């Protein structure tokens, strides 16, 4: 049977399904937890958050991922898997609005001056959140690539720790020296750079795969060499490679051999050889005859 | 060649992105033009916008059409044909955005009254706008879809409409009654609910695309027929389809024969029955004999 050998592919991800839950819904406890000090610890304190928002990005990254676990259905045929993809880029995007907002907010901030805040409250707060975002970061934290949504709700968590940093270093010079206050507002502007610069190598890894790109990990010439080491083929086009999600990936291509007879022990052969080289999700593969092969087409050119 | 029958599927493709994208072209002129109407109107109450965000509304629509043309690459072998479906989501995005602004700007002017606007300016601003509109929708508005850009760049026309209704709407009672002016802001709220209703079909016939889902169009049951109708074959399993866009859709199936020779015969004969039911861009047809059929393995389940 042509199913023999997606065991190892159907077994690897059924693994990180359940482990990355078990993972994220720890970390989700705790934020849960950590919240509630807010309230507990004063009432004019706790009157005048950011940590509204966290609630949201580890439930939609929690939340989609148990439609993964959905069957199929006569429509979306190959499945719900891609749900982790596709969930995982509103977390991103979440990222970029709530900095929007942010800066939107320093900014008056920066024209219109204040004292009535008081330094005391700052480093208080800061000293708290430095110390539940840094444990925070740790529990999250061939070779399988990282799964695609416990690397979405770790570029928040690493985001709000700058901010953090930014706060801290901010009060600090306000104590040092009560003058300068013009260049309060500044350190989060210096610090906000840098959480726009981390969401740049994950939102590429993760828009090459929602449009039919070879995801990270595989090579197309090392694939094309090792489907013509067989002895039988003589040459493939229309060669096609695409990733469902980070760590499945599907190929598809045509092969023309030189003999009618005896094809069935070319397609099985072809077959193991492909296999040997990653574990594939599935491989569909033709056959034509090389009397059939014609060069001047223009779709067999790459 | 099994390339022959393509040339239905790239010939209409050709067509349908230069008129597409001739029309778009000529609403963006008009709407620059309207723009500019504004400043030249008057100083005072120019210096009193909404268009701004239509003018880059107008200009991704426009550019991801462009990369649309690319050729194709080592990554992303199937090509840049998915840059216009993904390039019509964040338009879709920013009426959600711009809505949610000016509904919380509305809020604000609910709780706290003001009198310094006149209804002279309403009135004259509301017809300008209500004329432009209408005719900019006229111009964008086996039979094909229509086109995924000019899809996305036409509900934010028809979006705008609507509150230019609803400002006429409000500005009229205020002229008939002064008072009950607590009425004016709830105009908004009434009028801001068939927006977000209006982009409910349109995020949903998109986003079964970007999550390799049969499109409106095909029928599975009607292609799985198709197949079976020729003698020779016996039966099908693990049919996938999936639309790379709109109005583009790919094929992959297996197939169980009884003779093993003249296979060749086969092939050909189920790739033109295929063919005859809708033009296909790409089909891959595997073929295993019926002796290595197994049907006790689960990934042949439905
Ligand atoms: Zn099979
Ligand atoms: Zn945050
Ligand atoms: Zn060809
Ligand atoms: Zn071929
Ligand atoms: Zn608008
Ligand atoms: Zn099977």
């Amino acid at each position: 049977h042509c199913h023999n050998n997606n065991k190892k592919a159907y077994d690897a991800r059924q693994r990180e399904q359940t482990f990355a839950k078990k993972k994220l819904c720890i970390a989700s406890l705790i934020c849960f937890v950590f919240i509630s000090a807010e309230i507990v610890g004063g009432y004019i304190a706790g009157s005048l958050a950011h940590l509204l928002v966290d609630l949201s990005s580890f439930f939609i990254s929690l939340c989609s991922l148990w439609l993964s676990s959905k069957s199929s259905t006569t429509r979306l045929t190959f499945g719900w898997h891609r749900a982790e993809i596709l969930g995982a880029l509103m977390s991103v995007i979440t990222i970029w609005l709530v900095t929007g907002v942010l800066v939107y907010l320093a900014c008056e901030r920066l024209i219109r001056p204040d004292y009535t805040i008081d330094g005391t409250v700052m480093l208080i707060t800061s000293a708290c959140a430095l110390g539940a975002n840094l444990v925070l970061a740790l529990i999250l934290h061939y070779k399988p690539q990282t799964n695609a949504s416990i690397r979405a709700a770790f570029i928040h968590v690493i985001g709000d720790l700058f901010q953090s940093i930014s706060v801290l270093i901010s009060a600090l010079i306000i104590y040092f020296k009560p003058e300068y206050k013009m260049a309060d507002p500044i350190c989060t502007f210096i610090f906000s750079i840098f959480v726009l610069i981390t969401t740049v190598t994950v939102l590429r890894d993760l828009l090459t795969v929602l449009m039919e790109g070879t995801p990270r990990g595989i090579h197309y010439s090392d694939v094309k060499q090792s489907i013509l080491a067989v002895d039988g083929v003589k040459s493939v086009h229309s060669l096609h490679l695409w990733a469902l999600t980070m760590n499945q990936v599907i190929l598809s291509a045509h092969i023309a051999t030189d003999i009618v007879g005896e094809s069935k022990r070319i397609l099985k052969d072809v077959t193991q050889n492909v296999f040997a080289r990653f574990p594939f999700h599935s491989v569909t593969i033709q056959v034509e005859p090389i009397e059939d092969q014609s060069p001047e087409c223009m779709f067999c050119y790459e």
